[PDB]
């Protein structure tokens, strides 16, 4: 699949920033985009992070109308590797 | 429509809470449920909530296939009479 990490970024500020700007996530601090948190549960692939952002989960929203398949993957492999690195911002 | 309140308020904490504590809006705070807010953006309405509620908006996610028609109408209603009267919490 697509894992244009600098694309997923900008698909990450346009989309996801709302809640998870810098990694975090305003709306449930105890499920953040960090590694710790994506291990906990279970999170932490690109397989796992599209289907959420595809079909939404509990209060986060879906994204499979707004966004190409391509931008899915992109945003997913984006947030692996911003998890992997430790996040910014 | 549907009308009960206090369902409406079971509703609203069950699915709109982790945002709206309180009639706040933890994601957007230009958003909130507060009347003034309610009234400058056309949401005053039990149409215009309940139709936002079914579609989503923006990073609000949609409850249409999650809820029940009545379960929808309770909750604007709840929403429609927090607001008028004041939110606490
Ligand atoms: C606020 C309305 C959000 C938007 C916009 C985005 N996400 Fe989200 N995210 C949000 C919540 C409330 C949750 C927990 C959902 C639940 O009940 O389980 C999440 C969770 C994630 C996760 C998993 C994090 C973890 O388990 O620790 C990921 C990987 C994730 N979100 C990614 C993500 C993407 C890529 C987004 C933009 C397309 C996005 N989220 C937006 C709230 C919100
Ligand atoms: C967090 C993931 C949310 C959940 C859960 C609920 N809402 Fe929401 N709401 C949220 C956002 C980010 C916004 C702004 C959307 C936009 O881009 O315009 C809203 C907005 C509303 C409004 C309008 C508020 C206003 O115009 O001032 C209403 C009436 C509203 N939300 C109601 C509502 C209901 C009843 C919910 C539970 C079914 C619900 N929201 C959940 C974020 C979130």
């Amino acid at each position: 699949g697509s894992a244009d990490l600098a694309h997923g970024g900008q698909v990450f500020s346009a989309n996801c920033a709302a809640c998870h700007l810098g990694g975090r996530n305003v709306v449930n601090p105890a499920k953040t985009l960090q590694k710790a948190d994506l291990d906990q549960y279970g999170m932490a692939s690109i397989e796992a992070i599209t289907t959420q952002v595809t079909n939404g989960k509990g209060a986060m929203p879906a994204f499979g109308s707004k966004l190409s398949a391509d931008d899915i993957a992109d945003v997913a492999s984006y947030v692996l590797d911003q998890s992997e690195k430790g996040w910014q911002g």
